[PDB]
């Protein structure tokens, strides 16, 4: 019935640093603006600089958030990166102590 | 019977950098001192600097660890952050090769 | 039948920075070269510098990847770190939009 089967998901993307601006805009547009960003490096297949974007979601289908990130991060060249979806079992809002999907 | 249903959990917190000291103390007090820290930035709702604290736990209830972090990280102002709990299926101690919940 | 029960896994290692070179080589040798690296700090049991290595895998058994990392990261001294395995529910290749285990 509910998005994400009434649960919580972590959308974790590794993308090109120069695409972060467009990804932020895409996340806002899809209604899930919250995100955490980490400077990382990697290789697919000397490491290349990338950025990790993490969005924990509940109200918004994880697949919709992943699509929004992927569309904005895309260039068509090797090195564009990947998005992964992981399960999250609980969430706690530090300011209030509120827990569960409504804390996300 | 066992804490965390006899399994392993990742407690992942995104908090204010200035609260890391108190969070370290709280983690020690609750008996789960091990942690990994990452410099990150984010927004909720220009990114703001935050810190990610990760604690993989087995012997200590994940909820107790989350509460300890949340209490120490709290200020009452927007920007205090969030704690998320994710499942961990296995753990390996590099020094010994020991595996399972006892490796955590 | 398939590796990882036909699913996807995240292998997340926290190791000594000076072992990253040997870990990269070990990952290539085991046939799972892709990785993402993060500068982190931590304590087990003043934080010490460590490196986080993340490998999302499907075709290669997660346990085999963990063993490869652990062998290369090992020194025998306290501080060698840990490897954790987490479930991943989906993967998307940004360049192509391809999804599922074949996107990993
Ligand atoms: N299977 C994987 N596991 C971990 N990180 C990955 C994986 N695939 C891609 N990455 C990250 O995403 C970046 C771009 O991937 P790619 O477009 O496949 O070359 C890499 O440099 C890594 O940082
Ligand atoms: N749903 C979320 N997903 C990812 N990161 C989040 C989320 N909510 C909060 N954060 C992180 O936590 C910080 C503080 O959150 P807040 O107190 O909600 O403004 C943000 O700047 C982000 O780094
Ligand atoms: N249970 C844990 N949760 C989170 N990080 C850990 C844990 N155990 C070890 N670490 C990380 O791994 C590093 C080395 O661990 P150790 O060899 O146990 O002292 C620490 O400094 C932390 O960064």
């Amino acid at each position: 019935d509910l998005p994400n089967d009434g649960g919580i998901k972590l959308v974790m993307a590794i993308i090109r640093p120069d695409k972060l601006a467009d990804v932020k805009t895409a996340l806002a547009e899809v209604g899930a603006p919250s995100l955490t960003v980490t400077n990382v490096s990697g290789r697919g297949s000397d490491l290349h600089q990338k950025v990790k974007v993490e969005c924990v979601v509940a109200d918004t289908p994880a697949e919709d958030v992943a699509d929004a990130i992927a569309d904005a991060a895309h260039t068509g060249e090797k090195g564009d990166g990947k998005i992964f979806i992981l399960p999250v079992e609980n969430a706690i809002q530090v300011r209030t102590g509120k827990t569960g999907r409504d804390a996300v």
